[PDB]
């Protein structure tokens, strides 16, 4: 009758035999641990070898392992300040082709205001005490000494002689610790409010032109491993890296590898470039946030957004990310923010948006996947919400766990079979009832809304050709997120 | 299951976790503050 595992049948010795089996020993699904992998860049020290995944646990350890003032040091520092509970992995990308310079800062003029001059290099405030009758050379020297006194900056500085008629004039040449398309940083001034630059300085930033190419992620995606890597942070935006990772994820997101991965990116630029990129990529396994004139570099925003998104999705896969905020991220200055019409147009184009609420806090608005066009043109709304792909991944994870644990070494049969109560037999009807019960198991905790249409459209059949597989076709019946409220009053008076 | 915020489902440290949720807190609706904007003119020597 009963199929007993690891108990020797056909035995004679008179005793008692008791065995424990894990079949039907898990209820619901185990909580999936959230894991975040970042494809960042490292330089200077770079003790860890390039293209080697490192489980990093603190910002100091990242700085000592990926070099101080590197892309990955700052990115891991930004992430871990936002989501400590998640398991983090970093992969350095070595060096990128191009040039190792960012630009020059022209600081001319004499001042008489006993005030302070603040420069927001890469979003990190640098304050220099400007005294009365202070020549611009003194300010340049003090500023470069301050920059060298804060190694956390991704940019080193050196004061250069004026070599001109103007005596007070002096400039600070800026070099990037890593050479890539993300080396350029904003060197704005007089951000925030309540402070003003002193009267007698002319400040300008001449950014050196260049198109430093990002390093190729070729062995990096080959050295990831086999961990699920739910969410991946891409600071790069050039076509080759995203195409390579698209191939990687599509292999992972395929029906055989069973690994789930999502890419989160941030683009700093103008609205037209963001629209062009969103129209271009057209992928359901990557999401971008567009920012115009970000004082901080893009990769920091990408890291923080990925952290908060991973938190919100792991806590509840189908919960919309409408009011979630990016902690400690400096927003774009007023007058350089997309309005409602621009945000709606971007959401149509495919690039996610974000709201800058009162209090200098950046929210998430609608995270949407960059999927807008079906295979033969057309327009498919089946993958717009990142919640859709996240809930699909969670459903596949839960059902894979359930099937691999509840039915190992069983023996399927036709529905009319006269199988015993304890015998390991799974008819199509048994699998159908088990799938309906499991659907209820992740219906109590939302994520599947309707149930009846799922029951009618569920189709579990034996494969008439060949053997030993259940052809299962189920309508996803995914739940939807409360995004837009439309109400007409029609007062009756 | 209660829909939590900032309480990961992937936590196993036995220390208790309490959460303060600002939704479903205000009952009724707050009375709006009066805002009046006047489109007047300013004469000479006006510092506005």
């Amino acid at each position: 009758d009963i199929s007993f595992n690891a108990i020797p049948s056909d035995v004679r010795v008179p005793l008692t035999y008791i065995e424990f089996d894990n079949s039907n020993a898990v209820s619901g699904t185990p909580a999936p641990r959230q894991r975040v992998l970042m494809f960042g860049q490292s330089g200077s020290k770079a003790s860890a070898a390039p293209n080697v995944p490192v489980r990093i646990r603190s910002g100091s350890q990242a700085s000592a392992a990926f070099g101080q003032g590197s892309m990955l040091a700052l990115m891991a520092d930004a992430f871990l300040n936002a989501n400590r509970v998640a398991e983090l992995w970093c992969i350095p990308q070595g060096n990128g082709t191009g040039n190792a310079a960012v630009g020059e800062i022209s600081l001319s003029g004499t001042a008489g205001e006993n005030g302070s001059l603040v420069t927001y290099i890469a979003g990190q405030r640098l304050a220099v005490s400007v005294a009365a009758g202070a020549t611009g050379a003194a300010l340049a020297d003090l500023l470069v000494a301050r920059i060298k006194g804060q190694p956390d900056l991704p940019v080193t500085a050196e004061v250069r002689a004026d070599s001109g008629d103007d005596d007070t004039h002096a400039d600070v040449v800026l070099s990037a610790k890593f050479t890539g398309a993300l080396s350029a940083v904003d060197v704005r001034w007089n951000y925030y409010a309540g402070e003003t630059t002193p009267y007698g300085i002319i400040t300008a930033f001449k950014a050196a032109s260049g198109k430093n190419g990002n390093p190729d992620i070729s062995a990096s995606i080959a050295g990831m491993g086999d961990l699920q890597y739910k969410y991946i942070v891409m600071p790069y935006t050039d076509e080759p890296n995203l195409n390579l990772l698209r191939t990687e994820l599509q292999e992972r997101w395929g029906p055989v590898n069973q690994a789930d991965g999502f890419a989160v990116t941030v683009l700093s630029g103008t609205y037209g470039d963001i629209s062009t990129f969103g129209v271009s990529r057209n992928d359901h396994l990557i999401s971008c946030m567009g920012i115009a004139g970000a004082p901080e570099p893009s990769y920091l925003y990408a890291a923080t957004l990925c952290a908060v998104a991973s938190q919100a999705l792991s806590i509840d896969p189908a919960r919309p990310l409408q009011t979630l905020t990016l902690p400690g991220r400096m927003p774009p200055a007023v007058g350089d923010r997309f309005t409602w019409s621009e945000r709606n147009a971007l959401l149509f184009d495919g690039i996610s948006t974000f709201n800058v609420n009162d209090g200098g806090e950046m929210q998430i608005e609608r995270m949407i996947t960059m999927y807008r066009t079906n295979k033969y043109g057309d327009s498919d709304p089946s993958y717009l919400n990142v919640n859709t792909i996240a809930t699909l991944s969670y459903l596949r994870y839960s059902l894979r766990t359930r099937i691999t644990q509840k039915f190992p070494n069983y023996k399927l049969a036709s529905d009319g079979t006269r199988f015993a109560t304890g015998q390991a037999v799974v008819t199509p009807s048994v699998i159908k009832t088990e799938l309906l019960a499991l659907f209820e198991e992740w219906e109590n905790a939302g994520l599947v809304e309707d149930f009846d249409t799922f029951k009618e459209e569920l189709y579990v059949a034996r494969n008439k050709d060949d053997k030993d597989r259940l052809d299962v076709l189920c309508g996803p019946n995914l739940i939807n997120q409360f995004r837009i409220f439309a109400a007409q009053v029609q007062f009756i008076l």
